[PDB]
C-alpha cells in the first residue's frame, strides 16, 4: 500500500510524450533512432524524385539505389556533381531537401547537447533507513555518498515525512512533515553524508513507534538537490523508505576511516553496513 | 474591473519584439518564417548574381531559375559543379554567400534550440477556488494537477491576494498580501495539489465576505514554481481569481482514490469537481 | 565622490577580456569581427597554399585570386570540382582546413546562442528618489517599470544603504544596509513597481537628515532580480543614487489611470513624474 | 591531518570519467583530442573503403591516401567530383559516413558551447585568515577580490566551521558550524570584501584558541556563490584555511585608497597585506 517507491516516483496508477522519450532512451537507442529517420527521410525524397520521372544524371529510370544516394549527396549537401537534378522540379525538391537536411542538423543538435546536459546526480542513498540513541536522544538518519569524483555545492537534503491524517471536516489527506535536521544544508557535499532528524517533544514524529508508523501510514522522503562541480547547474535525486524500512535501534558503520600515514579515506564499501 | 485575467495575464491597457514572436508562433508558423527568409534571401542572392551578368556556367543570360539553385546551391554549400561561378565579383558573392549559409545555419539552431527548451508547465488549476470549514475553521482553497508523466522537484506556490488599500497619505494602492499556507511548498509536486490558506485571527482575510471581497476590490493570485524532472530547469505556471470565482462553504471532489487490488490512482476527470 | 554611478558601475578606478568583448559589442561589430577572421583564416590558408606551390588545379602559380577561392570552397566545404587540391602536402592542407571550418561554424555558433541569450531586463528606474509621508510616516521610495510586452516571476528588489561607518578599532568601511520594504517581492513584475522603505525607529535611516546622509556619504543602491516570461531564466537590473538624487517631501504621480469603459491603463510618460 | 586543502577539495583519499576530463583538459589538448578522432575515423572509413576494394575513382587500388583523402572529403561533406564512390556497398559506406559526420558536428559543438560556459569564477582569496579586536570584539576575518572587470549579483559567503565533535553516544563525526556574519551577502561583489565573523558569547567559536582550534581539529571553509555580470549564470568558488592558517590579532590592509582627485581607487598588489 507504500505511498512512493524507494525511487521516489510514486505507486500511483495513470487514469505521444516524444520529448521525454527521445532524451531518456539510452545512447545505442537514439543513435539508431536519429539514423532510422534519416534513411526514412532519404527515402522519402527518393521517392519524391523518382515520382517525377527520372529527374536525376547518372541515374537508371526506376532505379531507387540512384535516387536514394542522389537524395543523400543533397540532404547531406556533399554535391559530388556525378548525380545531378534534372528540370525546375528536381531543383525545387532539391532547394526544400537542403533546407530539411541543414534545419535537421539544427534539431540533431539540439537534442544531442540536451542529452549531455543530462543532471545525473551521481548520489547513493543508503538501502535503509534507522531510528537510534544519538547523544543519547532517539534519532532518525539514513546517508548520502558522492560517487562522482567531483562535489556539491549549496547540498540542501530535507527529510519529508508524507503521512495521512483526518481533519475535524473528516477530509483524509497526506501531509509533507519537513523534518528539523542537524544538517539540512551540506555547503559541500563530497563525502558521505548522514542525515539525522533528532526526536524531541516537538518533532512531527515524537514518540511514535514500529506500530504507529505502520498506522499513520508514514512514508519518508529523502529530496537531494545541489550545483554540480564540473556541470555547473543543480543536480537531484530522491530516495523513499516506507516504516518497513526502518531499523529501531540502527547503527551506521563510519565510511571514513584512517590510513597507515594518518590521512583520513572513504570506504564505500563499508556504506550499506549497520 | 478585475484586476489579472484568469491566465495571470492583466487587463492593463498598453499605452517590433521579433525575439518573443519567433520563439511563440506555433511550429508549422516558425518553418513557414525560416522557409520565408531561406527564398528570399536566395533570390536576393541570385538577383546580385544576374546584376553581375551572366557570371554562372550552365547560366542563360537573365534567368533566375538557373541563378536561384546556383544560390541555393552555393548558400547550402552543395557545389555539385555543374553551376559554377565566372570571374572575381561572382567568386566573391560567393565568399560572401558561403559565410551568410553557414551563419544563418547557427542562427536557425539557436531559434530551434531555444523552441525546444520551452518551460511547458504542464500544470492544470482547479476552475474556480472554495472557502470552506477545514477543521472547522474556515479556509480557502484551489488546487493543481501534474498533467505530464514527469515530477516537480521544490514547487513552491504562493497564494497573493491583490486588493486595493489607501494611505492616511491618500494614496490608493494594490498590495500583494502572501497568504500563510497549509503547504507552501510541495517538495514533490507529482499528484495534484490542494492549497489552503486556513482564515486565523492574524490571516489578512480574516472576517472578509463575499460582499467585503468585492468592495476590497480583492484578487487572489496563484504563482506556480518548480523544478521539472525530464528537463532539469525551471517551469512556471499562473492563474488569478477575482471574489466572484469564489465558492462560499465548497467543497472539492478527492481525484486521488483506491484500485480494487488496493492501490491509490488519480481521476482528473474529478478535477474540476466541487 | 559618489560611490556607485546612476547605472549600478562604480567610480572605482582599476590599478585580453575577448570573452567579455564579443559577447557586450553591437550585433553590426559582431558580424564585422566573425567575418574579419574569416577573410584573415582563408587568406592565411590561401598563402599556406601558394607557398605549397601551384598545388591547385584551375589556378595560375602566384595567384592569390584562385587560392583564395579555392580555400573559401575548401573551408566552406563547397567543393565545386573546378580547383581542386594537387599532391598529399595540399590535400593535407585540406584536410586540416576542413576540421578548422566546421569547428569554427561551432565556435562561431556558439557565440551567436550566448549572444542571443542575453538578459535584456527590460526594467526602467525612476531618475530620482522621495522621502515623504505615507500613512502620515515617512517612507524613502523610487520605482520601476516592466517596459518588455512580457512579466516577471518572483521580482525581488532590494533597497540597500551603502554608508561609510567607523569602528571603535578605527576601521573605515562601507556597509550594505538592506532596508525593510513595503513590498520586497513582487512575485509578478508586469506594471510599474514603487519600492518603499518607512522610515520607523528600528530604521537604520531614521532621523537622518539631507544634511547627515551627505555626511554619512549615504549611497542608495537598487538591486532587481526576476525570471523572465518569454525567456524562462533570470534577468537583473540595477541603478544607484546618492544623498543628492533624493527628494524631501516628493511624490510620484501614478502611471496606472481608469479609462472610459473603466479598465485600469498604464501611461509611462508619468513615469519620471514628482 | 587537516581535513580540506587550500582550494577547497579535500585530503580524503579515493577507495572512465571522459564527461569531466574534456571539459577540463586545456583549450590546446582538447583541441589536439578533437583532432586526433576525426583522424582517427577518417582512417578507419579509409580501411572500410579499401577492404571493399577499389571502390573509388581517382583512387589506385590499396592506395591509403586516396582513400583517407576520399573519406576526409565525405565526411567534411566536400563532394569535390574528382574521387567519388563506385557500388552499393561504397554508396552505402557514403551515406553512413555522411550521417557520422554532420552528427559528430553536433557532439564537437555542444562539448565547445559547455567549455565556453565554464564558471570561471574570477575571485582571489586571502592567503590567510585572521582575528582581531573590531569594535573592540575579537572577530574572525578573511577577504575576497574580484579579478574580472564584470560585477556579481546577490553574491552570497559561508564562513564554515567544520570541526570534529564526540556524542553521548560515542560517534565521533565532523559538522558544518554556518557563522554568523557581519555581511553574509554583498549584493553586488564588486570590489574586495572582507568577510568578518563577530566572536560573540553565542558565536560557536567562542573563547577558543590557538591551542584549543588544533585539538578540536577546526577547519574553516569559505564558500562563494553569486550570479555573473557579462555570463548571466552563477559562478562558485571555494577555500579553506586551517587553524594553523589563522594570524591572531592580525589587521589586513585596505585595498581601496583615495587618489589626488579625490576619486576612491582599488589597489590589489595591498591584497595580500597584514
Ligand atoms: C555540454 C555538456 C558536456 C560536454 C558535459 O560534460 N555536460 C556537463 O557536465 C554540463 C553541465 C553540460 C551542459 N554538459
Ligand atoms: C533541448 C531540449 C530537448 C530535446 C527537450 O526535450 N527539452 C527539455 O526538456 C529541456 C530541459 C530542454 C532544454 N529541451
Ligand atoms: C535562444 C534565444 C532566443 C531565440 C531568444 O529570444 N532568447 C530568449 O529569450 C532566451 C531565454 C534565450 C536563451 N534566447
Ligand atoms: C557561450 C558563452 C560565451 C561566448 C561566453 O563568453 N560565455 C559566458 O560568459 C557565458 C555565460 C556563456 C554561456 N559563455
Ligand atoms: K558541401
Ligand atoms: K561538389
Amino acid at each position: 500500500p507504500r505511498i512512493l517507491n524507494s525511487d521516489g516516483s510514486s505507486n500511483i496508477t495513470r487514469l505521444d510524450d516524444h520529448y521525454h522519450d527521445l532524451l531518456t532512451v539510452s545512447w545505442p537507442v537514439f543513435i539508431t533512432l536519429i539514423t532510422g529517420l534519416y534513411l526514412v527521410t532519404n527515402a522519402l525524397f527518393a521517392l519524391a524524385y523518382l515520382a517525377v520521372g527520372d529527374v536525376i544524371e547518372n541515374a537508371r529510370p526506376g532505379s531507387f539505389t540512384d535516387a536514394f544516394f542522389f537524395s543523400v549527396q543533397t540532404m547531406a549537401t556533399i554535391g559530388y556533381g556525378k548525380l545531378i537534378p534534372i528540370g525546375p522540379l528536381a531543383n525545387t525538391l532539391v532547394t526544400l531537401e537542403a533546407l530539411v537536411g541543414m534545419l535537421g542538423l539544427a534539431v540533431a543538435a539540439s537534442l544531442i547537447y540536451c542529452r549531455f546536459c543530462r543532471p545525473t546526480a551521481g548520489v547513493l542513498f543508503s538501502s535503509r533507513m534507522v531510528i537510534s540513541d544519538f547523544e543519547g536522544k532517539p534519532t532518525l538518519m539514513m546517508r548520502l555518498a558522492n560517487l562522482r569524483i567531483e562535489q556539491i555545492i549549496e547540498a540542501d537534503v530535507h527529510l519529508v515525512l508524507v503521512r495521512s491524517e483526518i481533519s475535524q471536516e473528516g477530509m483524509v489527506f497526506r501531509r509533507f512533515h519537513d523534518l528539523t535536521l542537524t544538517r539540512s544544508r551540506s555547503p559541500i557535499f563530497s563525502l558521505s553524508w548522514t542525515v539525522m532528524h533528532p526526536i524531541d517533544h516537538h518533532s512531527p514524529i515524537y514518540g511514535e513507534t514500529d506500530e504507529t508508523l505502520r498506522n499513520s501510514h508514514s512514508e519518508f522522503l529523502v529530496l537531494f538537490t545541489g550545483h554540480h562541480e564540473a556541470f555547473a547547474q543543480n543536480v537531484h535525486a530522491r530516495h523513499a523508505y516506507s516504516s518497513d524500512e526502518i531499523i529501531w535501534g540502527g547503527h551506521f558503520v563510519d565510511v571514513f576511516t584512517t590510513l597507515p600515514d594518518g590521512r583520513r579515506a572513504l570506504d564505500l564499501g563499508k556504506f550499506h553496513e549497520i
